[PDB]
């Protein structure tokens, strides 16, 4: 059980590993300041083996954050389609 | 504990089987883009056996996803009511 | 580890027993669609012995369902006050 | 693991005590039906100790209840501002 | 297991530990009481080693509170945005 947590930056995917024998758990997740206050609702995915999974959209009026149990055992990839701005993800890092 | 997802389109009932000593745990559920103005409420359904179980109604304007904790243990289907979009359900599987 | 559901119709409370050495825990609630669009909130409960506790209030407009962790170890009732609806319970039963 | 239940009435704190080798786990937590009137934003306190924690605000508009996972394993006290109802708490009780 | 909890006053870091071979489990997130209207937006943080995360955005009308499943096994640091208010975090202690 260990502290875990990326900052996911205009949305580029980023491509993540576990490790050998562990898991990212995945129990938070929020979205970042804007600078400009051009807010379009901002979907997220996590990409695994290909999937690509929708697990959620955001946004600064109604949907600023999600409480969540997302299990990854492989390499996987965090992604958004905000081009201007940052999703925090956050959780913890299991053993076997 | 292995990532799993899938994307029901058009609601259309897709028959899943966790597989012998395994579970099915739902943790995310997240409704897709709309094409259109048209929003009607979205009901979801897990059916097993005889019994087919609203799990809830989502909205792209209030209720565009939902954090869950549904586990099957048996063949099921996901299901929906939009006839013109997607659903998608991830979570993991467990051994027993 | 077994899914469980029920659907309480019309409010009438629906008496379960987990059985010996069995849980029901319920994860899922959902709010039934309307036919009848008078709305008012529909107050839920469990009862077990001589205790009726209120778990939550549903509404079509702003609270159509429930993300919940209700453990029940011993012979319980489900009940609602919308008497011309369903409400949808669901979860699993566990062992030990 | 047992059931557990309380209903807190009206401004005053209750008082309550798991037990040697016992937790209390506090699940839900649900607002009371108000007999007309719109009322005022409610906090929820738990007591524990030297720390009087604000755990939420409900109400009857916005905030009806919550979905928690608050852990005790001494005696602590329950209290809100609600001075004319009832505010719920559930959830189980378990052994060490 | 062991009942946590504490108030960040007007935003400053509040720096804890959790001591050898023990975690923090953060599981509710509260916003005090404004004695006015609050402008500012108020973001929420947890600081661990070089990682500063965003784990949600809180406001009086809209979100009040969260609920949470975060997990610390190191010195960490709390902090929030609002300069004239409190923030509430709860949860409990784990050993091993």
């Amino acid at each position: 059980m260990e502290f875990w947590g990326v900052e996911v930056k205009n949305g580029k995917p980023l491509h993540l590993d576990p490790g050998l024998d562990r898991l990212v758990h995945i129990s938070q997740v929020a979205l970042g300041e804007s600078k400009n206050n051009v807010t379009e609702p901002i979907q997220l995915y996590v990409t695994v083996g290909s999937d690509k999974l929708l697990i959620g959209t955001l946004s600064h009026e109604k949907f600023p954050q999600l409480s969540t149990e997302i299990v990854l055992e492989r390499n996987f990839a965090l992604s958004h389609t905000w081009k201007n701005g940052s999703v925090f993800f956050s959780g913890y890092k299991v053993d076997l």
